[PDB]
């Protein structure tokens, strides 16, 4: 769940996620301003990534609200 999420390079994030396999990178980590994986990606509308990113691992509680807010 590295900065790739932003770049929206699905493969990269996908790889990193798999490569992470409970690795250093905290999928549920926050950026400089708090954005979690789902969040930083909700805003940039990478629904593709979010398709399963949210299926598991990625923390997301206020995401619905994030989504609604981001319409």
């Amino acid at each position: 769940f590295l900065l790739a999420c932003d770049k929206g390079d699905y493969y990269m994030v996908k790889k990193i996620l798999e490569e992470n396999s409970s690795g250093d990178l905290n999928i549920n980590c926050v950026d400089v301003l708090g954005r979690n994986a789902v969040t930083i990606t909700i805003e940039n509308e990478n629904l593709d990534i979010l398709q399963l990113l949210l299926d598991y691992g990625c923390q997301s509680a206020d995401a619905l609200l994030v989504a609604i807010d981001s319409e």
